[PDB]
């Protein structure tokens, strides 16, 4: 069966760091971008929609505008990698990588964000 | 772009009743069952996995056993209908219909379950 | 030790209905209103504050205005009864009755609200 | 002068495996009367501490807070209900409530965030 696999289902990241979360899918021979769909989301917020080679920010939340990208290089190697830059406390939660490629599956990834008092205080009072 | 559609994104159902939650997908010529994938879940629990024109029970959460059925006859009209029988308070929450058919999409449906005191008390203690 | 008791820790109420949720506290003979503090809340929202023998609804959450009242006759019988009118889906959740009377204690009460589609839909969008 | 509990910090950030003291202040005029003081500490409706007229009372204490939690009794005479929890775990993260009756009654909320490295986070993730 078409199986999406996650080498890590748990990421522990420092506030302000960069994170690449990886979802693997089978690619035999050459990638057919025309048949590939990748959706990345966290708790029903859309981060990435890559449908036949193009991305649509349509439901792409402002939270992930400027900070989230899919690493396109990795796609031909069967790696749908979400890179988030300048990780914030609001990025903690359960991510889903949803892949359709002649077959469909999704996996969940848990992200925990560690932060110092100063970042935690700002998030606490000014809710990001 | 391939779009899954839900006529109702909210269902309010009575404890003990039967419920059909429906999601639509475009079928603009003879349904190709071989290319259709339908996945139904609620809060990470698998209810239905319809691949290669048949259903796989190897994944059902065991809270949905004998209670969950996908209505196949409708797929040719582009309706992925989940029928749940003997609705329980545990069936309340956010459902997802995930469809792959030359394109892929999903929609969320919220189910609220109304129950009398007697049923609610049992669910409360457990 | 001073013990607050709740005969029912679970209430099931209809949208638009009325509800009286009760917490019991020990009273021997004359209630001393001067020493009695009763605070009722739900998820951090103040519903009722009876201090120095009078209701103090200057801390009441706006969601409970005109809808919430402590039955002051009941206090003399050792019953802190919160009566809520025109129950909304937002009223569902965990209530706490906090009592200070020569001693202090609290208990939790769960309220579930049954509602028709029309009320559920408005709550769903708001 | 309504009886007011005050928290100098409503947010604590603690490292996994460390010890934490979280504090709630209450008005004490002259000398504390232990006989009139009740302090309850709880987190998400689990009881951690019950101090009723001068002693601990395990009337509602949850088993997780067995030999991990104490009230600093010295601090009470200064009007400080200080909860010390030892060997902080990821499950100790959340909203704490200090409930004080001393003539009047009030409660305040304190948020604890627990930072943990991958090894501790992984154990919590599976267990
Ligand atoms: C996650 O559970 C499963 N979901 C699905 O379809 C999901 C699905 C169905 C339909 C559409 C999408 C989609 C994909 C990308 C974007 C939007 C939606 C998705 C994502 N098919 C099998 C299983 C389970 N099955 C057996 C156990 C191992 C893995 C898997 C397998 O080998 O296929
Ligand atoms: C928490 O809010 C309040 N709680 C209460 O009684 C609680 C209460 C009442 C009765 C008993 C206990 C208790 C104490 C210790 C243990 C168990 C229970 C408790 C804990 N009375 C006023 C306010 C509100 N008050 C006015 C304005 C806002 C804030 C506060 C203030 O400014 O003083």
């Amino acid at each position: 069966a078409f199986t999406v696999t996650v080498p890590k289902d748990l990421y522990v990241v420092e506030y302000g760091s960069n994170m690449t979360i990886e979802c693997k899918f089978p690619v035999e021979k050459q990638l057919d971008l025309a048949a590939l769909i990748v959706y990345w989301e966290m708790e029903d917020k859309n981060i990435i929609q890559f449908v036949h080679g193009e991305e649509d920010l349509k439901t792409q939340h402002s939270s992930y505008r400027q900070r989230a990208r899919l690493l396109k290089d990795q796609l031909s190697l069967g790696n749908a990698a979400l890179q988030i830059t300048d990780v914030k406390l609001q990025d903690a939660g359960v991510y889903r990588c949803m892949i359709s490629y002649g077959g469909a599956d999704y996996k969940r990834i848990t992200v925990k964000v560690n932060a110092p008092y100063a970042a935690a205080l700002e998030h606490h009072h000014h809710h990001h």
